[PDB]
């Protein structure tokens, strides 16, 4: 009725809860806790790239172009589903990676882990600040996807402007289920594309803790999944150095 048809397709594709498997019944040491944490990352890659399969004009692009998106964005897109989970689950206050891993201050001893902790939590804090919603929240995680590309651009950079701009507009239509001011909602929007803007500076902290953990892997007793190691090493070091595209609402 209300709702958006693109808006209630996003709320169905939304994947399924996805659990670490992890322990718990032992002492998490860092290292296992990393560990625990790496093997949830690949089990939520792999619900990325399915979730990607069903998403409304992401098919289309060049098959190139979907794989360089899902590796520039992984790390983007499951860092803000982790402010949502956390943000719904716990107000916040807690960092919910999944039902069976959520992290509070207590379990966060390494300061370096920590330090990390505190800036993904800017996220959830963001989301209890701002009140976002479940119809915003969709809409800008697909944004976030379609956040970054080559240098050189996609070779299906037509339909992904297109794209873009679908999913902007449908963004816009999230806010207007709430925001009645035509300034209010103004104002919504550039509240929201401004934390997306945001999520680049925090996210190159966390590729960089990443690309560090990953190459210290065996020193630090570490443990990296197949395909998240094969996203790290094919683009990591690239995004760092700077050698992509970022897109920017604000200049
Ligand atoms: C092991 C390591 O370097 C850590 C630092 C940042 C961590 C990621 C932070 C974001 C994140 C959120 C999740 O919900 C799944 C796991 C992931 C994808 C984390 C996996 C482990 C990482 C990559």
């Amino acid at each position: 009725q209300l709702i958006p048809p693109l808006i209630n397709l996003l709320m169905s594709i939304e994947p399924d809860v996805i659990y670490a498997g992890h322990d718990n019944t032992k002492p998490d040491t860092s290292s296992s806790l990393l560990t625990s944490l790496n093997q949830l990352g690949e089990r939520q890659l792999l619900s990325v790239v399915k979730w990607s399969k069903s998403l409304p004009g992401f098919r289309n692009l060049h098959i190139d172009d979907q794989i360089t998106l899902i590796q520039y964005s992984w790390m983007s897109l499951m860092v803000f589903g982790l402010g949502w989970r956390s943000y719904k689950h716990v107000s916040g206050q807690m960092l919910y990676f999944a039902p069976d891993l959520i992290l509070n201050e207590q379990r966060m001893k390494e300061s370096s882990f920590y330090s990390l902790c505190l800036t993904m939590w800017q996220i959830p804090q963001e989301f209890v600040k701002l009140q976002v919603s479940q119809e915003e929240f969709l809409c800008m995680k697909v944004l976030l996807l379609l956040n970054t590309i080559p240098l050189e651009g996609l070779r299906s950079q037509t339909q992904f402007e297109e794209m873009r701009s679908s999913y902007i507009r449908e963004l816009i239509k999230a806010i207007g289920l709430r925001q009645k001011g035509v300034v209010s909602s103004s104002q919504r929007f550039y509240q929201l594309t401004k934390l997306l803007d945001n999520l680049h500076d925090l996210v190159k902290q966390l590729h960089l803790y990443c690309l560090n953990t990953f190459i210290q892997s065996r020193a630090l007793s570490v443990e990296f999944p197949e395909m998240m190691s094969e996203v790290i090493a094919a683009q990591l070091p690239k995004i760092l150095a700077g050698m992509v595209k970022p897109l920017l609402f604000h200049k």
